């Protein structure tokens, strides 16, 4: 107990020195809070990440099935970076982006730099050029699976898509760290076995169940597991709502997390905050919080303070 605690401290200290800050952690530890993070759009996920958002200057992977919510999560990261005066880029080999949807959830699409590269090499090369400029807060790659190698596209064995990624990342990691630019790689299922090791954060996004008012389908309860996290204890998990045409329900995540923390009491169906009533249904509480941004900010501020998130 007594002589051991110092030998263990020493061991951890060496490991941080030799390999870097997050190289080893107890799962019960409090996260080192950075100066600035890129919030995700859900306080739930922000908390699950420890540091209140995605880290700057790092590689991030967000994977999951098609239409899982991963792209939505990436777009919010884009919107929040822009809203903080940042500049954004979207490297697109999927050709699936819906700008009106992006517009609706907060993205300044007009300002958004977009590139539709001819090959995987070019896609990563262009990203690297944007990154080394120093001008970007965030760049998104949609997607890893689509980063097809020139050789394959030119009709010319297979197995070098992995080599391509591996090479690109070795080069890109230093560039991101210096610039402080965040790189989000979206992924299906694969192709990124390099990505798994280079990524500081990995997020597993999935649809849990389908939200609805009656017969008509309004949205999706989404679930994210932070399977890898070099900036705070990993394996944390979050749930939030993605509403068709609207995106992540910030207000719905403030409520969920509000009651999670005791800031919002739930006497019956009624949701309560500081003696005042927010709504009878969860929707009413959600809707109340959209109509009253002041209180929604007030609640958000209280959740950050109680959990220590700058």
């Amino acid at each position: 107990t007594p002589d051991r605690e110092k030998a263990l401290e020493l061991a951890v200290a060496q490991i941080e020195k030799s390999y870097g800050k997050g190289s080893v952690m107890r799962l019960g530890d409090e996260a080192r809070q950075p100066i600035s993070v890129i919030p995700t759009g859900s306080i739930a996920l922000d908390v699950a990440l420890g540091i209140g958002g995605l880290p700057r200057g790092r590689v991030i992977e967000i994977y999951g099935p098609e239409s899982s919510g991963k792209t939505t999560v990436a777009l919010h990261a884009v919107a929040n970076a822009q809203a903080a005066g940042g500049v954004a880029a979207f490297i697109d080999a999927e050709h699936a982006l819906d700008p009106d949807y992006a517009k609706k959830l907060g993205v300044d699409t007009d300002s958004l730099l977009v590139s539709q590269p001819d090959t995987g090499e070019q896609a990563l090369e262009i990203a690297d050029m944007l990154i080394r400029s120093g001008a970007l807060d965030i760049v998104v790659i949609d997607s890893v699976a689509a980063l097809v190698p020139r050789a394959e596209l030119e009709g010319e064995h297979v197995g070098l898509q992995a080599r391509l990624m591996s090479q690109a990342l070795r080069k890109m990691t230093g560039a991101l760290n210096n610039s402080g630019t965040t790189a989000i790689f979206i992924n299906q299922l694969t192709g990124g076995k390099a990505l798994k090791f280079y990524a500081s954060v990995r997020m597993d996004v999935r649809r849990v169940e389908t939200l609805k008012d009656g017969t008509n389908a309004v949205g999706n309860r989404t679930r994210v597991k932070v399977v890898k996290n070099k900036c705070s204890p990993p394996f944390k998990q979050a749930e939030f709502d993605i509403l068709y045409g609207k995106g992540i329900s910030r207000e719905g995540s403030l409520i969920d997390m509000g009651v999670d923390q005791g800031l919002i009491r739930k006497s019956g169906a009624w949701f309560t905050y500081e003696g005042e009533q927010l709504g009878q249904g969860k929707e009413n509480a959600r809707n109340f919080l959209v109509e009253n941004a002041d209180v929604a900010d007030e609640i958000e501020k209280k959740i950050k303070e109680k959990l220590g998130i700058g």
